[PDB]
C-alpha cells in the first residue's frame, strides 16, 4: 500500500495569488506523518516546477493562461501516469483545481476506465464558449468529458489532451454554485450530481450509496478523487478563492472520505483550492491546512473508531 | 410572475430600538437585483410611513403601543390588499412580527383560502390574557385565529380586524422557545407545528411534505409564508430581538424556501425581526440581511443547483 | 420528583489544572433554577472535599494520583449510594470522568440492574495495561466491566471496588477518538457503541430507539447517564481538556437527553470535563457551562415545545 504525494503549486487557472502555498500549507499541517501513521508507504516527489511559456497571452481575448496551464498539466500528467504505472496510489496537492486536467489525463493514460468522484460547490465544467471568467479552474471536466469534444474548440497548449472518461463515468457531490450553461451540460449529457438539496434529502450514507452504485455498481473500477476544498462550508474551510454558503460539514466530509476509503479502489485523490493567503489570520489558514489533512487521511483509511 | 416590495419598518409590537431599520439593511443587501435576476417584475413600494396614534396608552396596565400597532397594521393590510388584488406576490420586509397581523389580514382580503406557513423559534401565538411580556409581536397569530376568537378581548385600534384563518390553515416550523399558555392553546386547537424536534427526527425533506399534505393536500391553496429571521441559529443570524440556541441550519432554511417556491402558490411573504443594531459587530448585521435575502430569493425561485 | 445535586471537584484523574472549578460553573450557569422550575425538588449536598492521600506516588512508573483517585471515588460512591437510597435521583458534576467509577459504584449499589449510557468523545475504557497516558480519566470503564476484570491489575487506593456493569449493559453514543487497544477491548467484548460514524448514518432518533432497544428492550432498568462535556463539538464546549472535532451538534444533545427523560427511568448522571480554565475567554467559559447545564436540564425534563 504505497503512496505518491506531489506537490502541484499551480494559480494560473485563476486570478487569485497564493494558491501556489497551498501545498506547503498541507505539508505544513502534517499530511506525510499522518499518511506513514496510516501505514502508507510514501514516496515524496516534492513539489513540482511547471516550464513556464512565454507571451501566454489571452487565449480569444478572455481564457487566461491557457499555454502555462496546458504545459504545467501535461508535465503533471507525465509525473502521474508514471507513479501510477510503478504501483502508488498518487495524492496531488493544489493549486487551483485547473490542474486536475493534468492528474487525470494522466491517471487515465493506463487506467482508462478510472471513474471520478468531483467533491465541489461547483462543477467545474464550464467550455471556452460558456465561461464567463476566463479562469480555466472552473473548464476542467470540459476538456476530460469525450461527450463534449464536438463543443469544446481548441486552446493553445491543450492539443496533448484527449478526452478520457465518459459522462456516466463522473459523479458530482457537494454543488451548490452552478451557471447555467453548466446546468445546461449537466442535464443534457445526463451527468449526475448530487447536490447539497440532495444532500439535504437524501443524507451523505445515501448519497455515497448511490454514486457508487453509479459507478461501481457492475465492477470494479479505479477511483479518482478530485476534491475541492471548497465543498466544505466557509466557516469550516475559509482559505479558498471561491467560497459557497452552505457546504458540507466536518462530518460529511469526513463520512465521503471514509466511504471513499472503504471501496479499496482509491487510485488518485486531488486536494485542490487551499489559498492560505485568503485566510484573514493564520488561525484560519492553519484550520483550512488541517481539514484537507483530515481529508486526505481520512480517504487512505483513518478512522473515527479506531 | 410579479413581486411587490412593501417596507414595514416598525418597531413597537416590542420593545428593542432598532427593528424599523430591518427593511433598510435587507434591501442594502441587494435584495432588488436578486428577485429582479430571478425573472420577477418589480413594483417597490418603498418604505411604509405608518400614522402615529396621540396617548397611545398601555391596554390593560400591560401591552404596549396597541393603537399604533392596530393602525400601523390596518394601514398595512391596506397596502398589501391592493398589491395582491393587482396580481403581485407581495414581500414585506419587518420590522417586528406583529406586522404580520397587517400583511395576513391585507392578504386574506383577496384571498380568503389563504394557508400559512409560519417559520419561527416562537409560536407567536399568546393572546392579551396570556403575553407575560406585553408585546404585540409575540400575539400576532391570536388575532387571526378564527378559534380562538372568543378567548381574546378587543384592543383598542384592532376593531377592524376580522380573524381570517382557521387553526388547520396553519403550520409552524422551527419551534424551540414556547410559552406554557402557548402550548396549551397549540395542542387544545390541534394546531400542527414541527419544532426542531420534529425536524431532527423527521429532517426537514419529510417536514416540508408533510406541512403541504395538511396545508394543500386537498385542494390548491395561495401561500403565505411568515419568516422570522429568529428561526435560524444564532450563530446564522444573531441580529435579531429574541436568539434562541439550536435552530435551523443555513441549508435547512434554503430547503424550507425552495419547497415553498416548489408548490408554485406562494402568494405572500413576511420577512421580519432583522434588527442590525443588535448586531456585535457590522459583520454580524451583514451575515444577517444577507441570510435574509437568501431566503426570499429562494422562495422565489433562486436553487443551489443553476 | 427528587434529584440530589452533588458537586465533585476532582482534577486528579488527569493532568490538566482547573476541571476541578466545573461545578461552581456549572452551578454559577444558573443549575438550581433551572431544575426547580421543572418540578424538581433538590438536596443540594454542596462541593464534596475530598480527602488527600499523602505521598501519592506514580504506580508503575505510568499511572498518576492512583490512591487519591481511588478515594475520592470511595466517599463519592458513599454519597451517591446514599442519595440514591433515599430516593433521589442523582446528578454528579465533575471534575474529570474518572469520578464515574465512584458514582457508578455507588449507584449499582441500590440498583445492580442499572445501564449505563456513556456519551463521550473517547471509549474510557483503557486498563492500566493500556493506556499511554497514565491519566485514570481515560480508564474508568475498566474498572467496572465485569467482563474485563483478569485484564485490570489491582491498583493502591481501588481494592473496594467491585466491577457492577456486564459489557452489554453499557451503550456509547459519540465516540471518535478511540485508542486501537480501546477499539480491541470494545470489538472482543461485543461492547455497543454508536461512533459519530453511525450517527451520520443513522441520524440521532435511529441512534436512542437502538440504544435503549440494547438496554431495556426486554425490561425496565434504572438508566445511568455519564455525560462527558466533551461528546460535544468543540465549537460548542471549547472549555475541556480533551476536544476533538466533529462532534455532537446542540441539537444532538438535547435529543439525547429528551429521550433519557423520556425513558422514565433516568436515576444519576454525571456531567463531567467542563474546564472553564481551558476555555480562551469568559465567553467559551460560560457557553460551555450554559450547554453543560441545557443537558442536565433536558435529561430532568426540559423540552423545545414548551
Ligand atoms: N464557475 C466559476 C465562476 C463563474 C462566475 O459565476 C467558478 C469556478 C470555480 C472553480 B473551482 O475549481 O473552485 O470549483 C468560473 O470561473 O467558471
Ligand atoms: N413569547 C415571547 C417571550 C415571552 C417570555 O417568554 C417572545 C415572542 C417573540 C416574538 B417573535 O415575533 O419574535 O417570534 C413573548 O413576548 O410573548
Ligand atoms: N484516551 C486518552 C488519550 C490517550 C492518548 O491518545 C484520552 C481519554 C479522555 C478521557 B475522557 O473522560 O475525557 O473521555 C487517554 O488518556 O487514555
Ligand atoms: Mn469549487
Ligand atoms: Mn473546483
Ligand atoms: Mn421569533
Ligand atoms: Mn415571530
Ligand atoms: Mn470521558
Ligand atoms: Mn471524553
Amino acid at each position: 500500500h504505497s503512496v505518491a504525494v506531489i506537490g502541484a503549486p499551480f494559480s494560473q487557472g485563476q486570478k487569485r495569488k497564493g494558491v501556489e502555498h497551498g501545498p506547503a500549507a498541507i505539508r505544513e499541517a502534517g499530511l506525510m506523518k499522518r499518511l506513514s501513521s496510516l501505514g502508507c508507504h510514501l514516496k515524496d516527489f516534492g513539489d513540482l516546477s511547471f516550464t513556464p511559456v512565454p507571451k501566454d497571452d489571452l487565449y480569444n481575448n478572455l481564457i487566461v493562461n491557457p499555454r502555462s496551464v496546458g504545459l504545467a498539466n501535461q508535465e503533471l500528467a507525465e509525473v502521474v501516469s508514471r507513479a501510477v504505472s510503478d504501483g502508488y496510489s498518487c495524492v496531488t496537492l493544489g493549486g487551483d483545481h485547473s490542474l486536475a486536467i493534468g492528474t487525470i489525463s494522466g491517471h487515465a493514460r493506463h487506467c482508462p476506465d478510472l471513474c471520478v468522484v468531483w467533491v465541489d460547490a461547483h462543477a467545474d465544467i464550464n467550455t471556452p464558449l460558456t465561461t464567463s471568467s476566463g479562469n480555466l479552474h472552473g473548464q476542467p471536466v470540459s476538456f476530460l468529458l469525450r461527450e463534449l469534444q464536438d463543443k469544446v474548440p481548441q486552446l493553445p497548449g491543450f492539443s496533448w489532451i484527449k478526452p478520457c472518461i465518459s459522462s456516466a463515468s463522473i459523479v458530482y457531490i457537494g454543488l451548490r454554485d452552478v451557471d447555467p450553461p453548466e446546468h445546461f451540460i449537466l442535464k443534457n449529457y445526463d451527468i449526475q450530481y448530487f447536490s447539497m438539496r440532495d444532500i439535504d434529502r437524501l443524507g451523505i450514507q445515501k448519497v455515497m450509496e448511490r454514486t457508487f452504485d453509479l459507478l461501481i455498481g457492475k465492477r470494479q473500477r479505479p477511483i479518482h478523487l478530485s476534491f475541492d476544498i471548497d465543498a466544505f462550508d466557509p466557516t469550516l474551510a475559509p482559505a479558498t478563492g471561491t467560497p459557497v454558503v452552505g457546504g458540507l460539514t466536518y462530518r460529511e466530509g469526513m463520512y465521503i472520505a471514509e466511504e471513499i476509503h472503504n471501496t479499496g479502489l482509491l487510485s488518485a485523490l486531488d486536494l485542490v483550492e487551499v489559498n492560505p493567503q485568503l485566510a484573514t489570520s493564520e488561525e484560519e489558514a492553519k484550520t483550512t491546512a488541517n481539514l484537507a489533512v483530515d481529508v486526505i487521511a481520512s480517504s487512505f483509511g483513518q478512522t473515527r473508531e479506531g
